[PDB]
């Protein structure tokens, strides 16, 4: 009886298993754009993803992940409210059973249909295992997504997703550009938060997208045919595999425009 996103282990229950739950600096949070305040000390971000080199997707039985090989300086996310160079390792989407859910960040408790995360390292801490033992380890961009015109640069995703339906598999997935995915504009929240799935742990810094990308209806459809089971058991379909909103605390966002 492991943590998922039912009733019976979902979000409302991680907490047993995982105290830092209820922790100072949990994420996914509601972005009241009217709060948050401009920073004008922010540095102008940089994402360098022409080097990227992606490896392959895997169904870990709460998302699909698209892998890269970080054993080097190539995809990196600096600048912004970053010290230092953060390299990608991963990226994945929550996403809902419906248009109206699917994010886990909000704005102005606006719910998104699906939430895209590429997560980062920090360079200094050597490996994705020392990084998330430091408050600063962790450098996540999110990009939201609404239902409307098809993403072209997504498409590749959508039509690999059948040859991983279930936990546990998993598939090449090279040559993969992760720069398609990306809306024109770069403004962006900041605010240091958690991983949103257990371990929960708080080494992340935030950084998400107010430009959200569109996607069609036949593409976020298709997310919503993996499994949240593994091969031969009851299928349950991986919709709504987002975290709600949790309480800000002693924490400010910041903005990067205006
Ligand atoms: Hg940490
Ligand atoms: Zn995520």
């Amino acid at each position: 009886h492991h943590w998922g996103y039912g009733k019976h282990n979902g979000p409302e229950h991680w907490h047993k298993d995982f105290p830092i739950a209820k922790g100072e600096r949990q994420s996914p949070v509601d972005i009241d754009t009217h709060t948050a305040k401009y920073d004008p000390s922010l540095k102008p971000l940089s994402v360098s993803y022409d080097q990227a080199t992606s490896l392959r997707i895997l169904n870990n039985g709460a998302a699909f992940n698209v892998e890269f090989d970080d054993s080097q300086d190539k995809a990196v996310l600096k600048g912004g409210p970053l010290d230092g160079t953060y390299r990608l390792i991963q990226f994945h989407f929550h996403w809902g059973s419906l248009d109206g859910q699917g994010s886990e960040h909000t704005v102005d408790k606006k719910k998104y249909a699906a939430e895209l995360h590429l997560v980062h390292w920090n360079t200094k801490y050597g490996d994705f295992g020392k990084a998330v033992q430091q408050p600063d380890g962790l450098a996540v961009l999110g990009i939201f997504l609404k239902v409307g015109s098809a993403k072209p640069g997504l498409q590749k995703v959508v039509d690999v997703l059948d040859s991983i339906k279930t936990k546990g598999k998993s598939a090449d997935f090279t040559n993969f550009d992760p720069r398609g995915l990306l809306p024109e504009s770069l403004d962006y929240w900041t605010y240091p938060g958690s991983l949103t799935t257990p371990p929960l742990l708080e080494c992340v810094t935030w950084i998400v997208l107010k430009e959200p990308i569109s996607v069609s209806s036949e593409q976020v459809l298709k997310f919503r045919k993996l499994n949240f089971n593994g091969e031969g058991e009851p299928e349950e379909l991986m919709v709504d595999n987002w975290r709600p909103a949790q309480p800000l605390k002693n924490r400010q966002i910041k903005a990067s425009f205006k």
